[PDB]
């Protein structure tokens, strides 16, 4: 029924009074100092990403501290981000840092050490041991962010592939590839992960975005890594493969949420697929409850002009309506020229087509797949929520300590803001991958376990009125405790 | 939907285990006793009704007394409902006491007092002074339960109307006259109702059954009658002729419920439309949130047979599918040869119908007809019983006070039983004309007010335990303070 | 959404302009005559039923030739049907005429044929050989319309029973028994059934209501006896004890159609869920296209006294809203005293029914159930039918030679009624027990093919006029072909 | 429901076997030839776009006989365009042609017509007389694609207007000038466009463009132009301003389409409000059943790149999802290096797009929008798509002589192709600006006028069948004479 909404709408009506949708930022030169990190904030950004593909622990750790200065200036709950370099496969290096490959030409490619040091055009070194079990002749191998294509001709012998050269492409040294066709069976994490995941760990991190998830299983390995002191750490699994994607249920089900990695998908996938895969992974982790991110290639040429394309403002609002919860910059904010401004045009486009977007259709579509009986938690939520649309309330409060009941509300999609009262301060920053939802620290140590309720309720409806979302007389829709447990309260 | 439901039935498959339908009876000379009292409730009595028709003051404060006393030694809670006389046009009096009246022959109606006495074949009296300048030319004297018909030619003169006999009728003295085309404006309450409402307001009953309300002006009267000291007392509207059918929508919204009298619509509208009026009556009822009552001619044959008709109790159970409330036995309990065994018949037949019948069919029926945005209580009374639906839970538990959650839960039809917690035995036995609740007294004087609503809320769950609606690990749907507040509780 | 209906309906409204459901009136001395059967016509009987259980072949043949000359002179087509005696189970005959028998008593009931002529109240027969090996200690048997209620002790041997009399009751000779907790195993037709099938057959029955039809199989043995020459002859299977009602699905998918025999089956099953049984019976057919009968006790009172009870009137306006496509007279015009009076009657009840019915929750419920793919004959008579509500047409016009294109639209209840214009007299006929149906005749030999169907859909559209249904400007809804062709027509 | 549809889909599933969208293509010097349009034809161009902006009529006469003449040798039909140059503002000439215009400087603008030749970077000229009596003070000069801004002080006289420069432009002779805030009142149609209106119609056009449509009435200048001899071409509305956005409604119901003009919108509307833009009016058209074409920036940086941006591609996709009948191709076929290969790269978005877009929802959600009663060719194309999905259906025939019937097929939707057999050429060429229709010419001079048909209808399923949509015991729904016919066809 978002036709029928479509046609009531004018674009000149006032836009919503929130923006349900969070922006993740990747830290970077441009954007590393505090100062940078207050305009970043105050801009529009939720959750800082750090790239561990570059910068060493000390990097990170000025990320980190920085990071939590600006927000403990500013007031704010900022969460932080770990997203790994992950497990890769790539090239050697070559005789002179270079090799002219030539539409129809013959290499071999090796997975023989003693080539690592001394590739050419003829005969190359790929550090990926199990490469020669895991194709078969006819498959094809992407080298340099899939610029180079060569076909698998036969086994030349055990460690090595005599391949076509499919296209004309100069490669340098130690570039990355790609199996498109073929199970790749890396490890989870890499040796460098390992260590990056247990500096994460011991630096308070509130999540990771692990790269090149390919399997449920792998998504254990990750949190083993974390050990158990990492135990409620959030992990987000990035989706870059077609076996990401064809396992994605099994995924969704071990992860903590979802990245859909347009451009790394892109690498091996048809573009026009990666936009239907991203409407896919989005709708399902939707339906699981757990939190999305559309990533990539977001408002890419903003990095260096102070605006971007009209088909990038059309990607990210679309990524909107799919159903992200957030949708993520990289280098516009890491090293580009504009960072305050690419954030707060992000935010502009997400409240426009959050406008436009009815949410109706969300909880109604989500509701109807649920199978009966429900669980309590789950229909307390979901009546909850139905509730807001019955009596037009005007906001909710959720009293949540980990965070998961407010999840669960937000997954039905009210069309008011969810607050969140917690008693967590690390349930706040989580809950800022979350969509449509603010959440209020409550310190129980100082103030008491409040077990009537009553004074984290009030906490909520304070904040909310403090926003504007709720008046004198308007309604506000109350739960608590998972969750079993809705007032329909009327706004003092 | 019904359609689909009966699909899926098996007259062999066990009943449901609590009745939801109520029984009313009528205390006679057979019934009057303590201990027939005490056989009527342990048969399925909720509900003594007294007929204010006959029997004196002294006469019904016995059964009054005799009431409290069996429901007292069987530890229940029996609702006392007044049936008023209500007004009526009595002929006078005759030559000896009768007259034969034929077809053709002529006859003078007289509203002219000094012919009180001296009646004849050809010219006697009506006590409607109104009844000339009603009755218009053609018009129907129906005069004895509809079974003599005159009709109105012309105005002799002012007081006096000049008539066909047309059929053979032989009559005798002060009978049920009955002016079928014509708006009969009698008043609302004869001195007799108004004297006798005055003692049951002093004897405090729980309910009146106004009889042969045509508007709902006349709804006020019978309050103003009842006076500053039984504004808690339930008035429910006998429908008795067209007027109160034509007028339906306006009396409902006076009266706090309705009973359908067949019998006596049936004096001038044709059976077969009866039996839709009942129809329309009981679903605009369902609608209002408002106990309706299926009345007169429901087992009668069983007053002196051991056994009723086929027809019976097919009218029995079709009271139920239509939504009645409530079945009422008039003298098959008043004066017949069977009082249990008609009671335990009527309760058993319910039962059947009962588990036939498709209560989700009236939920949604119900919430569809609901203006939105709805008010707190309509949305939190109707999400709590789609909760039971989601949830399959086993029993409801509702707080209330006056009763009026109760009846706006019981509204919504839950496929469960409702437990109201109430701390007022009035509400319990008021409650006794609503379908499907079970009230629980709490002793608020001996137990204390329960802020924490915590010892209500277990002596409901309690209560279900201890009647095998709910056993650990069941869902209960528990509803409190109007009631704002929900919870879909684990029974322990 | 009948109870949202009911909201709307108003009591003094006028009534549709044509009624769906049928009449079945049984044919006896009160009503044989060809004048008597000219009454009934007019009165509103479709179906001439002749109860085989009493009268000779040439009492029928009678039956016959005046219904036929009776339909020809009023120029209507008039159904024949011919109900069977069936497998009975009688006991034997008693010396002096009688046996009195007492509550407490032992008898011995026993199947050897040497007392059937000397029964006493102590040992007496029982005409059904297999009664030993199928009864348990514990079952009962009931005796005479089940009034004498046994039950079994033991097996005093392979060919008696000690039973205990359980209740006092004299009965006299032949006098038939039930087995309500038993599989009775008789034959599906007796020898008398057989002579009378074959007679049925050579004077061109329309259809069998075939009695005490117990599962699947017999109904292909009704059919193994009509034989080949009987095979466009319908067979409507009388339900009649927990068999049939347990086997109800697969009878119904061998059977054309159902009789609820509801005096037959309250002698074995309680009064309450017969009332039910008759809700799931009727859905069934509803859902599967087939005709459904609402048979015995429907204004039984009327077959003496003038006017019938008023719960006999809910009785049968109750039937329609089940869903019935048919109700069914016996006594009250086979031998009563007003026959017309009482089909009068019978018509108004049902008119007065369908008035306040809701067809489209018939139209709806049934369309839910469909599977889909749905075949093309289910797609088109549903969209036609859907066109009707959506275009408010006001006639459909539906070309079936068998009949089955006529069934399977009236299945789908439209809210207008349907013309089937057919090329067999004896689709007229048997379309007469179907709801909502009325039939032209199109004879092909005298006036073409009419291959272009143009001719038989004006025969249609000029009936829909005669009648008052469609003026100019209305639409019409055309079927044709079974039938996988629609059209809507603008009526000229 | 696409929420749900989503959940179910894969990548590594095939696409569909017909596209449904439509692909215009701008024809210009890369494409003009008989072997670039057959190439164009070959890879996915069903409309050939004639932009009347640049260009003799000698030279667009070339461009339609060569369309032709492509056509023909490929034996298929292709539409012609005719898009308007349209009313413009140009201002005049300058100081050697030049200035530069800096932030603070002032700048006067005059609507006086000596100053057309000597203009300066002080004071210069603009041709739209309206210009200072619409332009209130503080409005927005845009000249120059927007990126020139000017702020509209005072009224420096009655043909001046006193103006900062509000950025720094420096720009040249007769430029694109752009009152924003303005509803510039230019007529509908410049002395051009009626002078190529009627060369279009002379030359047989099947399709106007027709550019600049900001009201209602202005369609009908646009029809007046086209005189009665153009009274059979298309009106397709380009909107490209606020204006044409406002008054969109009037604007649909009084064109034949629309055209959304991404770019133009985007001069004076920010791109996410552009974004919402193109969603409503998409929407609208859909429920009005009229084409709507995306056009503009489409795959823009393919014109001189041999592959799009990802953001390309989810934006041509997301024109796809969001429900347009056309995509449309500009400098990339018109002048661009790739024309081959960006119309088979739109062509492979749009299927993969289809794979993933639930058809039903459109349906169901137009149904839904349709008031009761519906006239009968509504009731019967919705009713034959509804039984497409009832059947599963695997084509459509539709008999439509002028396309409208097509037309009102197409718009609600079936998940399956359809065939529309047509005696008009003009027809089959019109057709092609409407989703998921292919043409089948049916030449009645030449094979008869086929009153039964029959002919037409075997046609239809015959490129059924050759195009592998349905073979032997596939369903077919076919529809047919408006259109008031319906037939689900079993194929042979
Ligand atoms: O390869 S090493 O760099 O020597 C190395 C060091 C450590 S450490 O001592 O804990 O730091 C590892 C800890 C845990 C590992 C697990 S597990 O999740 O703990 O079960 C699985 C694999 S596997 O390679 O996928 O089989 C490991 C491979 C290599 C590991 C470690 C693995
Ligand atoms: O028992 S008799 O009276 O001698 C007698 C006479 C004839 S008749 O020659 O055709 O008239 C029978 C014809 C067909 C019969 C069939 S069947 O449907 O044809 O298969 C079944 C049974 S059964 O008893 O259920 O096994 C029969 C029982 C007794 C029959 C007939 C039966």
């Amino acid at each position: 029924s978002q036709l029928a909404h479509n046609l009531t709408l004018s674009i000149f009506d006032p836009v919503a009074n929130y923006r349900a949708a969070r922006i993740i930022c990747t830290i970077g030169p441009s954007t590393q100092s505090v100062e940078a990190l207050k305009g970043l904030i105050q801009s529009g950004m939720s959750v800082a990403r750090m790239n561990f593909s570059h910068g060493s622990h000390e990097y990170h750790q000025t990320t980190i501290n920085n990071v939590r200065q600006a927000a403990a200036e500013l007031g704010v709950n900022i969460a932080i981000a770990l997203d790994t370099k992950g497990p890769e496969i790539r090239t050697g290096q070559f005789v002179g840092g270079d090799a002219v490959m030539e539409r129809g030409a013959t290499c071999y490619v090796t997975t023989d050490p003693a080539f690592a040091d001394k590739g050419t055009k003829d005969k190359f070194y790929i550090d990926y041991q199990n490469l020669s079990k895991v194709v078969r002749p006819g498959n094809y191998i992407y080298i340099d962010d899939g610029i180079l294509i060569l076909q698998v001709q036969s086994h030349e012998d055990e460690q090595t592939l005599e391949c076509t050269v499919t296209n004309s492409h100069t490669i340098s040294d130690r570039r990355g590839v790609n199996l498109p066709g073929c199970d790749v069976d890396l490890p989870a994490v890499s040796a460098k992960d390992r260590v990056d995941l247990q500096f994460g760990v011991e630096q308070g991190v509130d999540m990771i975005f692990a790269s090149f998830i390919r399997s449920a299983e792998q998504v254990g390995d990750v949190r083993k890594a974390l050990g158990p002191k990492g135990r409620d750490i959030m992990i987000i699994c990035k989706i870059e493969n077609h076996q990401g994607v064809q396992n994605i249920d099994s995924i969704i089900e071990e992860s903590d949420g979802i990245m859909v990695a347009r451009g790394d998908l892109g690498v091996e996938i048809p573009a026009e697929k990666v936009v239907v895969a991203q409407k896919i992974l989005i709708s399902k982790c939707n339906v699981a409850g757990k939190p999305v991110i559309c990533a990539t290639q977001m408002l890419e040429s903003m990095t260096y002009n102070p605006r971007p394309t009209r088909a990038e403002v059309s990607d990210v609002a679309n990524a909107v309506f799919n159903g992200a919860d957030c949708v993520m910059l990289s280098g516009e904010t890491a090293k580009g020229k504009y960072p305050n401004e690419v954030v707060q045009y992000m935010a502009r486009i997400c409240l426009e087509a959050q406008s436009a977007l009815n949410e109706y259709v969300f909880f109604n579509s989500i509701k109807k797949l649920q199978h009966i009986p429900m669980s309590a938690d789950e229909a307390v939520c979901s009546s909850a929520v139905n509730s807001v649309y019955e009596t037009k309330a005007k906001a909710m409060v959720v009293l949540s300590n980990t965070g998961r009941s407010a999840r669960l509300v937000a997954k039905y999609r009210p069309n008011c803001p969810i607050v969140c009262v917690t008693t967590r301060l690390q349930t706040c920053r989580q809950l800022n991958i979350t969509q449509g939802v603010e959440s209020v620290f409550f310190d129980a140590d100082k103030l008491g376990h409040d077990e009537g309720k009553e004074h984290r309720v009030a906490a909520g409806v304070e904040f909310a009125k403090s926003k504007g979302y709720v008046q004198t007389g308007d309604y506000c829709v109350v739960i608590h405790a998972y969750a079993n447990q809705t007032r329909i309260l009327l706004v003092e």
